[PDB]
């Protein structure tokens, strides 16, 4: 009657097989796997969290939150497959073979092979997060960790957005939540256009030379992020909102999807 929930989320250790590990992390790592789906084998994604559960309640928590995630049907969303332990948590997500968006974006300037991204695909990528961060607004769920490294690219090159803050950064966090630890919908919307400028500017690093702990008083002084020469001024124009000092005047996620839907049916195809 009550567990129903848990029967699904949970995935046997023994259908799991570990090959190669795909990166290194402060709060765990990441391999290539295999899940033996019961007749079929699928390829995933097997993050083990290095931070074990040391209480009942924390224990509690995670597996509340895995149930939300695995709640989660939208194509520019992760769908979470489900949760192990190795007590340490696992978590089982599909295999991403495009990687992530910021790894992409660095790469495509700063790699062996580089190639200029047009401002359409930019805007779609964009229009992609926006997209699955409307679902999750309407779904009244904070993701809390909004970054082009927590967003997944799709066999189509879709984004979707990914982690959804469950390791719980100071440089997308919104000035009221670096003030009171207060996180809400408007907050995320500050985290995106963070985000937008980490597209337009193809992976670069938020406030270069200002240090974590300088960031709170850089951004209460009124600075924010600049605009990059290459950046239109309508682009701009939206990431600015998105950083406005109150939340209320930041607009909604639903409206952040059309206009840059607007902008992108006017730009060259595809
Ligand atoms: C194929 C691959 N190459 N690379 C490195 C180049 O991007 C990665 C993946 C990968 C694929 N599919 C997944 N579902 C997946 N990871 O999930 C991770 C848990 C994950 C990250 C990073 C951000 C993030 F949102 C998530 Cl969900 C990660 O740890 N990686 C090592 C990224």
């Amino acid at each position: 009657e009550l567990k129903e929930k848990l029967r699904d989320v949970m995935v046997d250790r023994h259908k799991v097989a570990l090959g190669k590990t795909l990166g290194e992390g402060e709060f765990g790592a990441v391999m290539e796997g295999q899940l033996n789906q019961d007749d079929s084998i699928l390829k995933v994604a097997v993050k083990t969290m290095k931070i074990a559960i040391c209480t009942r309640s924390e224990l509690e928590d995670f597996l509340s939150e895995a149930v939300c995630m695995k709640e989660f049907d939208h194509p520019n969303v992760m769908r979470l497959i489900g949760v192990c332990f190795q007590p340490a948590p696992v978590v089982i997500l599909p295999f991403m073979k495009h990687g992530d968006l910021h790894s992409f974006l660095l790469y495509s300037r700063l790699g062996d092979q580089p190639v200029y991204l047009p401002t359409q695909m930019l805007v779609k990528f964009m229009a992609d997060i926006a997209s699955g961060m409307e679902y999750l607004s309407t779904k009244r769920f904070i993701h809390r960790d909004l970054a082009a490294r927590n967003c997944m690219l799709n066999e189509n090159m879709s984004v979707c957005v990914a982690d959804f803050g469950l390791s719980k950064p100071v440089k997308w966090i919104a000035i009221e939540s670096l003030a009171d630890r207060v996180y809400t919908s408007k907050s995320d919307v500050w985290s995106f256009g963070v985000t937008m400028w980490e597209i337009a500017t193809r992976g670069q690093t938020p406030y270069p030379g200002v240090e974590n702990s300088e960031i709170y008083d850089y951004l209460r002084q009124g600075n924010r992020l600049k605009q990059p020469a290459d950046c239109l001024d309508g682009l701009y124009a939206l990431m600015s909102r998105c950083w406005e000092l109150n939340p209320q005047d930041r607009p909604s996620f639903t409206e952040l999807r059309e206009d840059l839907e607007n902008t992108l049916k006017a730009l060259p195809p595809a």
